[PDB]
């Protein structure tokens, strides 16, 4: 049948292009100073080959010259410039971007690598400006004046009341009557460090005498390898990126290369706040709202990623949905370990990036499961054999026995409580160190381990057994057989507070105390739990080895296992372990009216 | 000079549209229902002066037919259709949206809202097919086909080979190999349900015998009137908006007529779900991850927002920044807030809602400014005078004596610890009501509140004085100077544990108490923040007209300032007021040995 091409209405699409496509109207300048610097790279390749091209203008910069007094701001570059023919095909023409044709005409191998690629980010400078007045000049023609309004045409002029430039595009830019911001000193240094910040080339500013001031003193260190780059360039480095006074504590700097090649310098802060990795795409920052890229435990570090393969969308103010996001976000990952396992190589150092992050890295082991056993070998933590300093978990199954099978540690409300725990006296008369665990959300990630190196992780907070002879075994039967009627009048008096009462061989100066039950949260979970802004079963067990323990038991051979003056006792003492085994205290006023009364009795008065 | 129109590549333009703009490749089916949505509009509307037009067709639907065997995707309506000019000017030519020519040529006073406004969402059926067939057949024209390649020309010729249908369009969508997966009834279901879920006219999906499914069930309610709507269809609605299986508790269905029109129909759970509001433009779901839309403290609120006059973008899934969302965002929280004040005229509607959001609107009240006194109305806590119900802060107010100013309340970390605390004898004595405060995001509102109604808020656990008589201050000034050499003594016993001990007539049946002071945190806040997963100073109280500080006020008397008998009560005291007050021991070891010696002297235990 018959056939016909596609047309498009441009009456329609500029409008389109204009209005519906950018959500900001301050990403003109950031694509100004593109074209500007692919004109440059466009000048310095044809410079490569003939040295002669820079003879009229030997400087490479981009000029910006605010006029408020006059309504424009002129955007001056000293690039290759536009020719006669390039003001109607390349710039007249929508969707037609030369930036592209000169980068598949050059020879295959070299080392630029420009920016625009689609032909239409030009035209979005008419979302602050009504009418505009590009005027260009190359060497191998004169120059004009490119004028438009925005409308279904445009004119082009020869130059002959404007100044005689040497080599460039001068930009001049008729602001609307409600876009006068841009016309201001600050409102552009906001929007050259947001969007503008990398630029291979000097962008001069005409600030009020009038004097030039560069924007991008900062230079992009991912364009250079690792090996001569000092300490002092990767502080002014993060400095630049982020709003942070504080040198990095750490840097890593690595590139993939392969199917997918980028690079990304990954800066680790001095301290925490309680997104941030910006990426890069041809030296232009396009996004830095991409979760997918970092995960959230991790998303305490600083830096940004080169990259050149990444589809950008039109709006060049994010990315598309693919599955190169899982791979540079697992290369991070992958980086970012390797980058910590090297700070552990260090002492003082490493203290400081624990006691600065230790919450992240325990979020990591709490959420994250893939690296979670790399994780588990970088937290440090105290113990009974090591007090004043940190000692990991490969330092710690390597003090272990060869009888013992388990890691014990225990958790609390601060160090000091947990030091002189009662739950300690059992465990170092069998010589077996126990960890100790002060910060809330260290056992959200023990829950989650539950293992390292085949090592179980028991918490002595819960309930737990530990091997012995055989003969001591039978000599304790026998002795929990006797104290039977006790436990079993204890847990009368006490009625459903507890779910049972036994003996336990655990405690050696201690009364009595209350552990968990295997299963549930513990005397610290449950705290923790009851204490969020945004958001079990107990044990009760005595120790047959205690002088009060020892008078309790010939209470109930008299018959006093239903006495009045005993239960005041035993419910005292029931909440005196309750406390010092870490639980929340209910009606702690008849707490303080027992214990007044006992200072009554002290004191000789009733 | 030389005047030159603007041109448009169309090797590169369709590039443009077909990976840059749509990063998501789901939404070519949601383009093309509400393309035939436009089209049984158009067809519709000549149906009110001309019923004829409906004779050959006078059914009104959007069929859906999956032909696994041969790879399409085949999309059949009922619409309007197009006729031979119609193929070639408005369907291939980029940027030409004949439906906008179809609004602007409506008659005075129409009522039919189109979707099409563009011109390239055509297009987008590219992103997963190779090419397609667009069978179309109109009223007035015969049935042709519309056949291209994605390329730079299309085929239009006369159907032949098809079937002859009546009226409508079909698009046979012969998908790519890598983009087979919408050929299942799960992925074209679940495109429905996200984005074609509240289409007017039926959507109808042939599955797999062949039979037909309706998946556009639930109608929208934002067009009708709200006060025609019933309750049931309210909760139909909640359950197809949102996955949830409860039923909503309260639904707020209003419209703003002023500068931006626009409906919204929020409702309220009953589970609190830890966005949530979905926004609709004509009939069509754009995002649902509006950041300004809604506050963070409002987020449990779930609804759909209905918008006419939106700045939509090229790719339909986000709005542009003009400045319209903070009007938006103001009327949400007025009506909600007008919602929130209807709850409350009724009991038991209202006990079920602050039982299931109260920490949320704790929350706004922390973190909001503007509604802070609107939403402390709505605050419900228990009080001495109300411990078995809840009450207001305005019923609170109302019982308040002539010569009380201050509004007296009390944190802890259960009710059954602060329902007898010490601190409440001394405002029950003067018949003052204090509130009772069990969350730990009570004294986050309490302290950005800091008044209701010119009462200023005073927390009853720091220092607070209160008013007396001359005949009662003369004696107090008397009788404290001469406890002076006890509090000096305890002062020199407790050392550096608390700043300064004074002699407090606010504890009647306490020996002694202990507060934070005026200013920083309390005593609960400080726990809080201690307890926190991603996370002081102490004055001491005595009550000079107990028998335990009378008698130790006899021991210093006797020269028992530095006694070893007397540091030991003291210190035990000490931490027992600390207990009562709401914090936590040093170290529960030394407290726990204290004990078991008091218990060791009661039971003869030498
Ligand atoms: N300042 C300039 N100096 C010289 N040539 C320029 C300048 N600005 C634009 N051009 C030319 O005009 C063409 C049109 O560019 P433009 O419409 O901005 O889109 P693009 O830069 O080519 N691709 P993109 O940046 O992704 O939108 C460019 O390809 C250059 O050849
Ligand atoms: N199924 C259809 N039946 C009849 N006419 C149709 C159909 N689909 C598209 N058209 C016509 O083709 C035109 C092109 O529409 P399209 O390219 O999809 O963008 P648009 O719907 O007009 N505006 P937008 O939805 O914002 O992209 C429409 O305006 C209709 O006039
Ligand atoms: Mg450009
Ligand atoms: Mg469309």
């Amino acid at each position: 049948g018959e056939t016909f091409e596609f047309q498009a209405e441009i009456t329609q699409l500029m409008s389109l292009i204009i209005n519906t496509v950018y959500s900001n109207k301050e990403i003109f300048l950031r694509e100004l100073i593109s074209n500007a610097s692919d004109a440059l790279d466009k000048i310095r390749y044809q410079a490569l080959s003939d040295p002669k091209q820079l003879e009229t203008e030997p400087d490479l910069f981009i000029r910006i010259t605010p006029k408020p007094e006059e309504k424009v701001l002129e955007i001056r570059d000293s690039g290759i410039g536009m020719t006669k023919a390039e003001l109607i095909n390349n710039l007249g023409t929508i969707a037609k971007s030369g930036t592209k044709a000169f980068m598949e005409a050059l020879s295959a191998g070299a080392d630029v690598s420009m920016i625009g690629q689609f032909g239409v980010g030009f035209y979005s400078l008419f979302l602050v400006a009504d009418r505009v007045q590009v005027i260009s000049k190359n060497n191998e023609d004169e120059q004009y004046i490119w004028e438009s309004n925005a409308g279904g045409s445009f004119t082009v002029t020869l130059d002959e009341v404007n100044e005689r430039i040497g080599r460039g595009t001068v930009l001049r830019l008729f602001l609307k009557d409600d876009q006068l911001e841009y016309l201001e000193e600050k409102r552009i240094k906001e929007v050259i460090k947001r969007h503008s910040e990398f630029v291979a080339y000097p962008i001069q500013l005409l600030v009020t005498v009038q004097e030039l001031e560069e924007l991008n003193k900062t230079k992009p260190l991912w364009t250079r390898n690792p090996s001569d780059i000092t300490q002092e360039e990767y502080n002014a480095f993060y400095k630049s990126i982020s709003n942070d006074w504080e040198d990095p504590l750490y840097v890593k700097h690595f590139s993939v290369e392969g199917q997918l090649e980028f690079r990304a310098i990954l800066f680790i802060p001095k301290r925490a706040p309680f997104n941030n990795i910006k990426l890069y795409v041809r030296r232009v920052f396009i996004t830095d709202e991409a979760e997918d890229l970092i995960p959230e435990w991790l998303s305490f570090v600083k830096g940004v990623v080169d990259s050149e393969d990444l589809p950008l969308n039109l709006s060049r103010e994010m990315l598309q949905q693919n599955k190169i996001m899982k791979v540079i976000r697992k290369n991070i990952v992958k980086k970012l370990i390797e980058a910590f396992n090297e700070i552990a190589e260090d002492s003082e150092q490493f203290d400081k990036f624990y006691s600065a992050f230790a919450k992240n890295i325990k979020l990591g082991v709490h959420e994250d499961t893939q690296n979670r056993a790399a994780l588990a070998k970088l937290l440090r933590y105290n113990s009974t054999k090591s007090v004043d300093e940190l000692t990991s978990l490969t330092d710690y199954v390597t003090r272990m026995p060869e009888h013992q099978k388990n890691i014990y540690y225990i958790t609390g409300e601060s160090l000091k409580a947990v030091e002189k725990s009662p739950f300690l006296d059992a465990l170092k008369a069998k010589n077996f160190e126990v960890l100790f665990l002060t910060d809330p959300i260290d056992e959200y990630a023990f829950t989650q381990l539950k293992e390292f190196e085949g090592k179980t992780l028991v918490d002595i907070t819960k309930d737990f057994e530990l091997e012995e002879t055989d003969e001591e075994k039978a000599e304790r039967e026998k002795e929990i057989k006797e104290y039977e009627p006790l436990t079993k009048a204890l847990k009368d008096i006490l009625g459903d507070q507890v779910e049972k009462v036994v003996v336990s061989y655990k405690l050696l100066d201690a009364p009595a105390a209350i552990r968990t039950g295997q299963f549930g949260w513990s005397a610290n979970m449950e705290r923790i739990m009851k204490a969020q802004a945004l958001r079990s079963k107990k044990t009760f067990e005595i120790s047959p080895k205690s002088p009060i323990i020892k008078e309790l038991k010939k209470r109930v051979d008299e018959g006093g296992a239903q006495d009045k003056t005993v239960k005041d006792l035993t419910n005292l003492l029931f909440e005196t372990a309750l406390l010092t085994s870490g639980f929340s205290l209910e009606e702690p006023t008849s707490f303080a009216s027992r214990i007044n009364r006992l200072i009554s009795l002290g004191l000789n008065i009733d």
